[PDB]
């Protein structure tokens, strides 16, 4: 209402926005965790899933398996937090793409849902 949809951005030029707050403890760098990643195409497309694979992506904070969201996220985000990372084709899959799942051009939404640390 007031300024709630609000776009964040950050130096690398990605941005998201926060889906809910979580209601455990908050991730540190050096922490292993889980979080559960939802793939979403430009038209709201899920082309990929890990909840539906039971294949929760976990890593610790500060690796290397995923992207700067990803990592800004996990540094801030607590378990059962909900938070929204969003991607261009720039500074997600590149300008080559996926292939027709996630073409070049696209942006690529992805949702991040911590699980447990």
């Amino acid at each position: 209402g007031p300024g709630s949809m609000t776009v964040v951005t950050t130096e690398s030029g990605l941005k998201y926005e926060d889906l809910t707050e979580g209601s455990g403890a908050e991730a540190r760098a050096g922490q292993t965790v889980s979080v559960h990643y939802t793939g979403w195409l430009t038209d709201g497309q899920k082309f990929d899933s890990s909840k539906d694979r039971n294949d929760p992506f976990a890593f610790v904070l500060g690796g290397g398996m995923v992207i700067k969201g990803w990592d800004e996220g996990v540094q801030g985000m607590k378990v059962g937090g909900v938070r929204r990372l969003t991607i261009p084709p720039q500074l997600g899959y590149g300008a080559r793409g996926a292939g027709g799942v996630i073409p070049p051009n696209a942006t690529l939404v992805f949702e991040v849902e911590l699980l447990d640390v």
